[PDB]
């Protein structure tokens, strides 16, 4: 059972608490889209992991490459070279929009962030760094300092140079021009106040296509490019960080692609390593050459490590033969689809969107004031976990509860239909 004793003791007695609150339960292993307790009960991985796992838990392709390489290449001085590397780095080339030519192997999402807001700020010469109010790159310096969905507190100043400009949100619009929401107006209206507080050093602007842990909200309707011609306007560079949106998610092997602008630095991680600690950054010939020139640096312990890319390569592998882009468009809009039909049999649910398989659905205590739902998506949530299915709710202020629905992009038609199953089940014993 999952009562072990002894293991909740060194659990509670031995581990760091770092956020949240842990499952009652011990993950005795996982498989495609389930995980399973000590009880041997298999739970619907709807999150992915922590939104990682695109090609599901432990798959047969990453499993034997990575024990391929385990024994064969596995960790190199940072200044030798492998084929997994410099294959990766030239994929990711291939993958991504034209413009981007240059990668960076690195370990986690922060980590990327901070190497594309490093090598900005050299090649700019400047260093402020403007954000989303929602927010969220990491708990690592810089991309924290950008981060402000949460843990801006309590911790002392921020990195010098911090603005955020509000995001693009069209379920709770709260800027007006004409009795319409004019979100690009919005923009403009910002940047103005950017511009009044900038010391004349603004070095970027991060931004995820779509905020994750800010309820998924989505960049409306030509905000993408409009906000790419502001940076332009500023000689600012656009970091869009694809940790989530990356590698197929939401329906086309990154985001960026979808509204048609490539960045000047794109970083991935999450759901390039599929699982596993591998992340990235992708640049232009250019800006790669400049931050050259004057002697860019980060050097790291697994930095152009044979392992970690390897499985990336294969991760890419498999997504593009089995076309899960794709699939995540197909699934995407089954769980969509089955999403709004709930979102017809219960007034709580206030709205259902996101992009392919990066859904969200919101909570809320009646559609028409739009009024968050107090307790009644927390108490989902648990109902979905006693039904089985792992859900994951977001809550910021003035906000309803957000469920961040993110299954792998191997999920199967049928198990989509399981955790609509058991979403309405929970949702009818929440009430
Ligand atoms: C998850 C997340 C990160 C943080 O990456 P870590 O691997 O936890 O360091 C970075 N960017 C975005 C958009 C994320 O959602
Ligand atoms: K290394
Ligand atoms: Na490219």
């Amino acid at each position: 059972l999952n009562d072990d004793a002894t293991f909740w003791r060194n659990a509670r007695h031995h581990l760091v608490r770092y956020g949240g609150t842990f499952e009652p339960m011990i993950i005795e292993r996982a498989k495609g889209s389930f995980v399973y307790d000590a009880d041997g009960r298999a739970i619907l991985d709807f999150t992915s992991g922590a939104m990682s796992a695109v090609l599901g838990h432990c798959h047969p392709e990453i499993v034997s490459v990575i024990g391929e390489y385990a024994g064969k290449l596995d960790h190199l001085f940072s200044e030798m070279l492998s084929r997994p590397v410099v294959d990766l780095a030239t994929r990711l080339a291939n993958i991504t929009p034209p413009g981007l030519d240059r990668a960076l192997l690195l370990s986690t999402g922060a980590e990327s962030n901070e190497a594309a807001i490093r090598m900005a700020k050299l090649v700019t010469g400047k260093y402020e760094i403007v954000g989303f109010a929602q927010s969220w790159h990491g708990m690592t310096g810089a991309a924290a300092s950008a981060t402000y969905s949460a843990g801006r507190k309590g911790v002392g100043p921020a990195a010098v140079g911090s603005f955020a400009i509000p995001a693009p949100f069209t379920y709770r619009p709260r800027f007006e021009r004409n009795g319409a929401y004019d979100y690009l107006a919005e923009l403009d209206y910002a940047f103005d106040l950017i511009d009044r507080q900038s010391s004349g050093n603004l070095a970027a602007f991060i931004a995820e296509p779509i905020l994750s842990s800010g309820g998924i909200i989505e960049l409306p309707d030509g905000y993408m490019a409009a906000l790419k011609r502001k940076c332009e306007a500023r000689g600012m560079l656009l970091i869009l960080d694809e940790a989530q949106t990356g590698v197929g998610r939401t329906g086309t092997m990154f985001a960026c692609q979808r509204d048609g602008v490539t960045p000047d630095i794109l970083t991935l991680s999450k759901t390039l390593g599929a699982g596993l600690p591998l992340a990235a950054i992708v640049t232009s010939a250019a800006i790669e050459e400049r931050a050259h020139e004057l002697g860019y640096l980060f050097y790291t312990t697994h930095v152009s490590d044979p392992l970690p890319a390897a499985v990336g390569l294969r991760v890419l592998d498999v997504v593009q033969r089995d076309g899960l882009v794709a699939r995540a468009n197909v699934m995407g809009d089954r769980l969509r689809r089955g999403l709004l039909d709930l979102m017809e049999r219960f007034d709580c649910i206030g709205d259902v969107r996101g992009r392919g398989l990066l859904l969200g659905v919101e909570i809320v205590k009646d559609r028409r004031t739009k009024e968050p739902a107090d307790g009644l998506g927390a108490k989902i949530t648990r109902e979905c976990m006693n039904l089985g299915l792992s859900m994951n709710i977001v809550q910021l202020p003035g906000m309803g509860g957000v469920f961040r629905i993110a299954p792998p992009l191997t999920v199967s038609e049928d198990e989509i239909d399981l955790g609509l199953s058991l979403l309405g089940q929970a949702i009818e014993r929440a009430l």
